[PDB]
């Protein structure tokens, strides 16, 4: 059924790209955003942030991905850049490759998400077991990760 | 885990609910909520916290119960305050009262399970085994994170 | 404004303070906050307010009152709950207590200015004079401008 | 002080006269796009009163201030930024000085950085400037102060 996680970046901005073997055998929360997105700034992102501090890569990994799909001249990844340490994110963040001649860029495509925030989970056996569009509520995040991190 | 104590809760009476007993509450994940109902960390957090996993969660899953351990003020705290405590909070999950102890101010449970006081949370696996004891605020998300972990385990 | 009442408490007692005449009072911006202990928007919101309004704008210029007007379950929310409800929850400024009337629950206070419930809030201005009487949640932004209001009129 | 800002162009809305000003109590929330502190509280606040005041009696007036990243947090951005939050209020683009970092109003007004609020009364005149994060409630004893003084 479920479908593995592959994404696909154009830039890995903060860090050292990561395959998927490397993010095999941990549950993965990508966070998907937009930098000029109140409900990314606001709440998505502080919750990703939230996470990669409280708990370590052995366990759980968290990925920013910017998949811009709307006024792309004014997001661009210098953009991006800025807005990292400005806002002082420590996760990895990377760049949705874009698709010639259209706005939206290819995970977000290939994954068909509503847009953003939207969050993707993936167990340790690298397969994709949520997505969510919107305002995820902390408790129920909370719930949705330990589930992943517990079952065998 | 081959020590982790069993959860045994002594109850001096079930105020809104009729008790329920140790079978009833195995294959279910457990939450107790430790207050005291003058408490400004339970009545603010704690409290509603636990009437949020009692909305959210179905009891065929985890079962919230609430424990009133007073162990200040004891002649204000009453039975009969906490009946009124609760129906003014609109607390819908079973509430017992810690039985108390002769000549002491620390109910039975709370000095069993030796907590630092209120509010406290102990969450126990389906088999009924204490695995987490916190006292003070609990995050929602490290709540939640620890319940789901509960909930999942085989 | 030549309609409006003047503020006038009616008072069994003072819990914590002297108390305090509307002479006292005279020249400062008044705020009376009724509430039941046992009351959740009274223990989450309005009282939380108070004791926030209290912190922040000196008695030089706005005075906090608190009154406990209890209209059910009286004989859990004595004076001397109340005595321990202040302690517990660390109010600051002066309580008092709603001057009962014989055979009725509602207090006298509460009846002469007809309050709807707890939590309330009475605003009077710098010459005694009730000027707002809002039930219920009131947003701190509101609140401020509603004070705000009354400190620079003439 | 009589304020008076210092404005390159206003984004979404028609220029603001000295006229449509008079009578009113003005909130200047000077603002970075990219700054946290402004996109999380600040902004989201002069929001609120604009849309719990009418115009008629507060009129907010947001002033966007770059001092740093300055190709990034362009009028272009800007009007983006304005839609993505739904901003509503007036906002104006500081006017720069040639040569320099720092903006033509935010430099008169000495500012310490963003946000940073400006509270003037009925008259025009300058009554209040705030640095950093301001409480709800003290920012309406403030408002509400300017608006029943006479
Ligand atoms: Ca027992
Ligand atoms: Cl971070
Ligand atoms: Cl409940
Ligand atoms: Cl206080
Ligand atoms: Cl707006
Ligand atoms: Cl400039």
């Amino acid at each position: 059924n479920a479908p593995l996680l592959e994404l696909d970046v154009q830039e890995w901005v903060n860090h050292e790209g990561l395959s998927n073997e490397d993010l095999r055998g941990k549950v993965v929360v990508v966070e998907v955003f937009q930098m000029l997105c109140p409900g990314c700034v606001n709440h998505g992102v502080p919750q990703a942030q939230k996470i990669h501090r409280m708990i370590d890569e052995s366990q759980v990994q968290v990925i920013g991905l910017h998949s811009v799909f709307e006024h792309h001249d004014v997001m661009t990844p210098e953009a991006l850049k800025v807005f990292i340490d400005e806002f002082g994110i420590k996760f990895p963040v990377a760049v949705d490759m874009p698709r010639e001649g259209q706005r939206i860029p290819s995970t977000m495509k290939k994954y068909r998400l509503e847009g953003t925030p939207s969050i993707i989970l993936a167990d340790r056996k690298g397969r994709i077991r949520q997505v969510q569009f919107g305002q995820v509520d902390d408790f129920v995040l909370g719930l949705l990760l330990g589930s992943l991190l517990s079952e065998t």
